[PDB]
């Protein structure tokens, strides 16, 4: 947020369409998001805070599959 | 949605704010969340879809606490 781009674009940065969370981790903490891009094979991770909030729609729907009520 | 109300209200319906959700289920598909109520004990069942959209946020914490990335 500070500065990611500076040089690289990375993940929403890279302008790229969100099209369906692939991935999910943490940096030490915070969960992660491995966003994937429309008409893009490369993938980027993507912090848990901009995708819930930026895409709540697609971050939800991604749980759905991930889910666990149970 | 078509007709909810009628004589009684029931979830968002009730007009009382989301404090957090504290439940999920499925009517025969469509997954579903025990939706909280602002001073209010009782709480009450609101579809998934209207949760996702309504209260993106709200749906998005809960899962948090309940994850399962492993």
């Amino acid at each position: 947020h500070m500065k990611e781009e500076s040089e690289k674009p990375r993940g929403f940065a890279r302008g790229l369409e969100p099209e369906r969370i692939i991935g999910a981790t943490d940096s030490s903490g915070e969960l992660m998001f491995l966003m994937k891009w429309k008409n893009s094979d490369e993938a980027d991770l993507v912090p848990a805070k901009e995708a819930n909030v930026k895409c709540p729609q697609v971050v939800i729907s991604f749980y759905e599959e991930r889910l666990t009520w149970h």
